[PDB]
């Protein structure tokens, strides 16, 4: 992952961090 | 912040995710 998400809810987050 | 950033050298990571 290029990132890790403070929330896992937080859905443009978890798509750029992907 | 919204997120922790695998490299601090990715500076757009560093822009999202701070």
């Amino acid at each position: 992952k290029r990132c890790s998400c403070s929330s896992l809810m937080d859905k443009e987050c978890v798509y750029f961090c992907h």
